[PDB]
């Protein structure tokens, strides 16, 4: 794998052993070699469990997730995924690393995308060696791969709202359950039914992760409810997990705005993922998967592989090069290479407006591409009525940094700046001028 020119994907099934058992070999084989490494953890909850797992080899971790401060003599330096990609943005010298090894190389996040159409073009070029560890490969069609130990597998109508009746089964369990929830706002209403009917409920997303999952392994717990964030690596000691096996899609209408699409059905990869977090302990078989309905390739069309497109092409390669996406996902997008290519200060304002702004990749593109500047927040007032951002059914206010309070009404519409109460209340902040 290690040898130059060649991309290897390592498909072993769910639970296999691939980041506590192939992950430090690899790194001791490439530290004996003096191949300058990249090791790629999808979130930082994955970072701080490599440590565990590579603890006593001389990595460097460039995540604060890792409370270890390097001797300067490591040549494997360990980071997530939108880490990578943003210092590649920034002006700041990335090394031409010799291994560039992708763990939960399935994530489909426009950071996780754009990292693996950049190392894969390293590799066609005969720059680089690369190994995209994953049990779900792009293009995987089996929602039910093998398993450490048998699993009850049922397809069973999943409720999606609170019940007063007809859905036994879910209550009347007396272990640790893992459902998984199409939106935030979805698990809220099913979370809220559960604690009624006197259940410990987490709920895990995005945004909140590296904060509520630590409370899985410190307090005792009935119910996990999470959106898709936990198929990537995310371990539970679980009996059951129940998939509505429905997601939200965001698609670009007309070139002109962002909707969250759905509740649609998820991919194959996504639901092996789902369905992988049980069935792992060899001792504990009959764990049960109740799955809510089919799956459909929804990632074509997606704006994930769009946003991944305007990343790439903002990348310096080699000269006016551009990197192609990653073959197995390069047709999910029609999109030609540079034409989302911006002029230097321009670009300056793209890379700000993720970094610092907080805003989804399509959105800071429209913003920045306009000639906008960072700190103008005038596009966030001037749009059409029908932009109108609502909360609580009535139009959201916001005061201006000009002492002026204004109708939050965005020339360019993004759903997910308000998908729930906390990414609206960033969106507000950053129309405020705040950040
Ligand atoms: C094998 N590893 C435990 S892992 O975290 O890389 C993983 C887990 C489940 C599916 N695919 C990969």
């Amino acid at each position: 794998m290690l040898k130059k020119k060649q991309l290897t994907v390592l498909d072993l099934h769910p639970g296999a052993g691939k980041t506590r058992r192939v992950l430090p070999e690899i790194v001791r084989e490439a530290i004996k070699k003096r191949l300058r490494t990249v090791i790629l953890a999808p979130t930082r909850v994955v970072a701080a469990e490599m440590e565990e797992a590579l603890r006593g080899l001389p990595v460097r971790y460039m995540t604060t997730a890792v409370n270890v401060t390097h001797s300067g003599t490591e040549i494997v330096d360990l980071m997530c995924h939108a880490t990578f990609t943003s210092r590649l943005l920034q002006p700041i010298r990335v090394p031409n690393y010799n291994l560039n090894i992708m763990d939960e190389a399935h994530f489909t996040d426009p950071s996780s995308i754009a990292a693996r159409g950049y190392i894969s073009t390293r590799v066609e070029m005969g720059e680089a060696a690369a190994i995209f560890m994953t049990a779900t490969p792009p293009g995987t069609r089996d929602a039910f791969p093998d398993s450490n130990s048998p699993i009850m597998d049922t397809e069973v109508e999943v409720p999606e709202r609170a019940w007063s009746s007809g859905f036994d089964w879910v209550t009347d369990h007396s272990g640790k359950t893992v459902w998984f929830v199409p939106s935030v706002r979805n698990g809220n209403e099913i979370a809220a039914c559960l604690t009624k009917a006197g259940k410990r409920v987490i709920q895990l997303s995005r945004k909140t992760f590296e904060t509520e999952f630590q409370k899985t392994k410190n307090q005792e717990w009935d119910f996990v409810i999470t959106t898709d964030i936990s198929e990537m690596g995310a371990n539970f000691k679980a009996d059951r997990v129940i998939d509505s096996r429905r997601c939200l899609k965001p698609v670009i209408l007309d070139g002109e705005r962002v909707i969250l699409a759905g509740p649609m059905p998820v991919t194959h990869a996504s639901a092996a993922q789902r369905r992988g977090r049980i069935g792992r302990n060899p001792n504990k078989p009959g764990d049960e998967y109740m799955y809510g309905g089919g799956c459909a390739e929804t990632d074509e069309g997606h704006a994930h592989w769009l946003e991944a497109r305007m990343l790439l092409d903002n990348i310096y390669l080699q000269d006016g090069l551009i990197a192609s996406l990653y073959r197995p996902e390069a047709d999910k997008v029609a999109a030609i290479e540079g034409e989302f290519k911006l002029r230097t200060e321009q670009r300056k304002t793209f890379v700000e407006l993720m970094k610092r702004g907080d805003l989804p990749v399509w959105l800071a593109y429209q913003v920045a591409s306009a000639g906008i500047t960072y700190t103008d927040r005038r596009w966030c007032f001037d749009g059409t009525t029908n932009n109108t951002i609502m909360e609580d059914s009535v139009p959201a206010e916001v005061w201006t940094k000009y002492g002026e309070k204004r109708v939050l009404k965005p020339r360019w519409m993004d759903a997910r700046v308000c998908s729930d109460h906390a990414a609206l209340k960033s969106f507000k902040e950053f129309a405020a001028g705040k950040r």
